[PDB]
């Protein structure tokens, strides 16, 4: 059933079962295959350029990761400022480097403080505790259960989805 009043379900995306075995072949554990799969549909980076932000918002690569965190703590991106966000476009073509860098910045940050600047950016780092974020998080961890409760989730076309509020 679905987490705390929101709508979720499931659905069959072709295709997408063996992008997930690329995905973990590339070091994808099952919770970055649950932040992959809330992401995008494919598990791919056909989404906007940046996903119509700039700067430290802008976001690539298949988990969405923001620019703020990825020149912060991946690096590939050490000592960059905000406006060569473009730089992270690398991401958008590299899944081994995507998945390097979400998991430098999941240890940079630890992993509470990494999912409230994921979800809001620098905003949510220094204000990390609030509902919103707890609802994102909450998302991924229900996603991440229908994956462990059932392995061939882990290699089938079946998309998980929660709905959260785009900001
Ligand atoms: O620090 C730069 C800027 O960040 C702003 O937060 C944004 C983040 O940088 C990301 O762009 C974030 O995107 C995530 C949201 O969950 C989206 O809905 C989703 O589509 O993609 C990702 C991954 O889930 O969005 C936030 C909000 O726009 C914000 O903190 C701002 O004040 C700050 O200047
Ligand atoms: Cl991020
Ligand atoms: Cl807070």
């Amino acid at each position: 059933a679905c987490p705390s009043g929101a709508t979720c379900g499931s659905y069959t995306v072709g295709g997408l079962g063996s992008r997930k075995q690329q995905v973990r072949n590339a070091g994808g554990s099952s919770l970055d295959l649950a932040v992959a799969m809330l992401e995008t549909e494919r598990m791919d980076t056909a989404y906007p350029y940046g996903d119509n932000k700039s700067g430290d918002a802008a976001n690539f690569g298949i988990f969405k990761q923001n620019w703020l965190m990825l020149r912060s703590a991946c690096a590939q991106f050490g000592g960059q400022g905000a406006g060569q966000y473009d730089n992270g476009a690398a991401l958008n073509s590299s899944l081994g480097q995507d998945v390097s860098c979400l998991h430098q910045s999941q240890s940079h940050y630890g992993l509470d403080a990494w999912f409230a600047g994921h979800r809001n950016g620098a905003s949510g780092l220094s204000s990390p505790n609030t509902a919103d974020i707890a609802a994102y998080k909450a998302a991924v961890y229900w996603i991440k259960a229908q994956l462990d409760a059932d392995s061939a989730n882990l290699g089938n076309d079946t998309r998980f989805w929660v709905q959260v509020p785009a900001i």
